[PDB]
This record gives C-alpha cells, structure tokens and sequence, in this order.
C-alpha cells in the first residue's frame, strides 16, 4: 500500500516549514509512516551550489540555477520512489511549484519553459497551499537576508503560484494560513488524512504530463 | 559586426576535438577573432561534477546529470553573448544536441523532454556534422574508458542526433570525416568561412524557440 507524496507550498512565511514538521509529527503519532523532505536540498552537492546562491554568497545565471533547483529533485526521486513504494508517506516543504514560481517571476522566464525540467516528476498526491495576506505576513517579523526575499519578488510569485493553481490535473487545496499554527495544523493534518488513505488506491503519478 | 557560433557535432571518433582546435587556429590566422568553446565545459563547479560522473568516478541520476549537462551550457551564455556581440566567433565542441542525443539513447527519455532544458540558448549559425562510418572509426584507435563509450550506446545516439537534423530551424551541414585531418581539416574551414561572413547580416537567434 503506498504511501502519499504531499506537498506544502505558499507565501512568505505563511508557515510551510512549521507546517510540515507539525505534519509529519503527527502522522507519525497517529501510526502513519511519514517523513519529511525540503526543497532545496541543501546537503547535495548541488544543494550547496543552491545554499549558496540563495546566501547571496555567489551569483548563478538565472537559467543555471533553474535547472540545478530541478536537477535537486531529480536526484531525489530514487529514495522519493522508493519510500512511497514501502508505504511511507513523505511530506514536502516546497516542490516544483516553488521551482516555477520563484523563476518565473524574473523578467523573461515562460511559465513553460520554467515547467519542463520538472516535466515527470512523481507527481503529488496533495498540494497545500497556505494562504495569507501581507498584512498578517508582516506581524511573523521581518524579510530574511536570503535571495527572493522583497516584497515586490514575493508579489511576483505569487502571480506565478495562481497560474499554476489553474492546473487540474493537481489536487490543489488552498490552507488559510492567518490562523494559529494549532489552527492551521489542523486543517493541514485533516486534509492530508484524507489524502494518504485515498493515495493507496492509484499509483503514483507523473508531474506535468 | 557580431562573430559566428559555430558548432561541431559528429560521431565517436570522427575528429570533433581535434577539427575544433584546428579550425579556430586557422580562423585566427586568416585575421579573425574566433576562439575555442567546448561541452562540457568541465572546469565549473558544474563542470566537475560532469567530469566525475563520465569518467564513472560518481553515479548520477539520469535527469539530474542531464540538467547539469544544459545548466553548463547557460553558465556560459553570458560569455557567448558578450564574445559574439564583440564580434569573436566561436567555435563550440559538442553543444545541447549532444545533450540532447546522449540522454536521448538512454531508456524513457523523450526527444522532446530532453530539449526543453536548451531552448533559449544562443542559436549556432552553423551546425557541422562529422560523419564516420563505424569500420573507420575503429581504425581510430580503441574505445576509451568513459561512460557512454560503447558501440550499442553510441548507435542509439547517432539515431537521435539524425532526429535532430531534421530540424530545419538550423543551419546543419554534413562532414565526410573519413578523409585525412588536413582534407576534413579543409572542407570545414570552408563552410565557416562562409558562416562567419553571413553572420554578421542576422541578429544571435535562439534556440529551439
Ligand atoms: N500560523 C502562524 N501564526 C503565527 N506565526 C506563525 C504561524 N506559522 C508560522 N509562524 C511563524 O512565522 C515564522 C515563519 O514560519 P515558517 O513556518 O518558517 O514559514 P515559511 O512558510 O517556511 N516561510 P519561508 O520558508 O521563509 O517562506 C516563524 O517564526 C513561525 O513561528
Ligand atoms: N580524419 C582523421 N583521420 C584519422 N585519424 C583521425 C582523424 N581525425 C581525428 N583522428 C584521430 O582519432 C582520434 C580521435 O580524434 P578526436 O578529434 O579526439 O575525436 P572526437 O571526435 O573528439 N572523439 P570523442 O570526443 O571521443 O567523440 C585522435 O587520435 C585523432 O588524432
Ligand atoms: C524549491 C525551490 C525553492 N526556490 C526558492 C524559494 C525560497 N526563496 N525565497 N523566498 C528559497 C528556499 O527558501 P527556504 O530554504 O526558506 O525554503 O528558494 C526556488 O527559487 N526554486 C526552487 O525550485
Ligand atoms: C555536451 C554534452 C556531452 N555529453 C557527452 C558526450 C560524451 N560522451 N561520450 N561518448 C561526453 C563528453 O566527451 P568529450 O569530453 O570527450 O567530449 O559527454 C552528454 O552526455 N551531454 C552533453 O550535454
Ligand atoms: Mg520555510
Ligand atoms: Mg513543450
Ligand atoms: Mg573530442
């Protein structure tokens, strides 16, 4: 019986990483086997081009480094197909959405040609995405330091993020991240119950084709 | 007055490297700026991990190593432009059809997937192709060592790079390179010659696109 791929994406510090390690913990409570993964990967050898790049502590040409953000999961889909195959549900914090959209908010960047690198990818069963207004973004503190991280880039991206909410062949649910992180937690923990019993029944897909 | 992007494809063994270098000495000596590209280019943080995995130093998954092969190229664009806006041509060993004909031999890898990751790149105005057939090439010496290296792999290869040349998009001609290095030498020198006069006249196009 395999296990879901779910994957959180949403804006500035609407609460993906919290989101997913609660996540992932309370699967597990409740006698799921369920692990956590995170795009970028930092650890890879591409992963540290990536760290790197996003520390501001090296410049990569805006192409280059799309493929290498896609090249990153790539290197992952073995142990990604892998897990799924040994019924071990695996949550996700970003994907290739955040691939997409974060390039494609650069000038000259089609969502399309942003897609194909991505094209085949083990496609998620359950796409999070947390949802919350600037207003409310701006009380969780202040921008970080890291590349992308503006107000008008996120603006960008977000614009990016609703073309490809578009795409229904993707199971999409939209999470209002304004609430607590209990709150949010419990919508998120709900929907993907849901999606982990339902995910045993059709195998896995592929992303984008 | 923009330089040329002159490109040189062709089968193992058929003279790629060496026609390359020949041909740049014989452009600079005839009084034009031209100079030597070639992919990979193995010298980049990219570049390296290329190398290891060629040389079977390192194992890479199939669409990772074929999204560092392109992102390689990207990383060099920059240069491209600046070089041909200067008016030096280039003379490039291997470029994204190579890319695209090695991952291309390997299993569930489509023609089409495998050229998205390239589209956009600078357009070579010339595409020269060094044809051999396989006897000859064995008189060549002995397959080297790398990956890749191998008849049954290098034959699905050649059939994807004549799926290529069917893209009238680009300029392609074809080399006999069974005849002697300095014949071969000749013919190419010829046709870049007359590339190299032509385009100045068209604005860098680009590629697949
Ligand atoms: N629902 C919430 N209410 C209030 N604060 C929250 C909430 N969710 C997360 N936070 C805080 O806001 C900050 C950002 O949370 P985090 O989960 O790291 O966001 P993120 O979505 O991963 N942001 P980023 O990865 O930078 O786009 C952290 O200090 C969290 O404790
Ligand atoms: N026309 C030719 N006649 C005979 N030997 C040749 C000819 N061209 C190249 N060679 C020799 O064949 C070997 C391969 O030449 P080289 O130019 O390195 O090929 P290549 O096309 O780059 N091969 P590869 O990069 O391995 O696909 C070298 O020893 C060359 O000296
Ligand atoms: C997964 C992924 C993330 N990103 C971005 C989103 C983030 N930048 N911001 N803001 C950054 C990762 O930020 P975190 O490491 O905090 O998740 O890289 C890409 O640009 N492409 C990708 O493929
Ligand atoms: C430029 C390029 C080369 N290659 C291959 C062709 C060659 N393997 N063989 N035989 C190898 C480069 O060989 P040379 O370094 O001798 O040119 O990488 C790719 O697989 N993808 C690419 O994008
Ligand atoms: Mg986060
Ligand atoms: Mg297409
Ligand atoms: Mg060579």
């Amino acid at each position: 019986r395999r296990g879901a791929l779910i994957v959180l994406e949403g804006v500035d510090r609407a609460g993906k990483s919290t989101q997913s390690r609660k996540l992932v913990e309370a699967l597990c409570a409740a006698g799921h086997r369920a692990e956590l993964l995170r795009f970028p990967e930092r650890s890879t050898e591409i992963g540290k081009l990536l760290s790197s790049y996003l520390q501001k502590k090296s410049d990569v040409e805006d192409h280059s480094v799309h493929l290498l953000f896609s090249a990153n999961r790539w290197e992952q889909v073995p142990l990604i197909k892998e897990k799924l195959s040994q019924g071990v549900t695996l949550v996700v914090d970003r994907y290739a959405f955040s691939g997409v959209a974060f390039t494609g908010a650069k000038e000259n960047f089609s969502l399309d040609w942003c897609k194909q690198p991505d094209v085949g990818l083990p496609k998620p069963d359950l796409v999070l995405f947390l949802q919350l207004q600037l207003a409310d973004a701006a009380k969780r503190g202040a921008f970080g330091h890291e590349r992308y991280e503006n107000g008008a880039f996120q603006e960008r991206a977000l614009r990016c993020f609703h073309q490809l909410m578009k795409d229904t062949t993707l199971n999409w649910k939209m999470v209002d991240a304004s609430k607590s992180i209990e709150a949010v937690h419990e919508d998120i923990r709900v929907l993907s119950e849901d999606a982990i019993a339902t995910a045993t029944e059709k195998p896995l897909g592929e992303l984008w084709k």
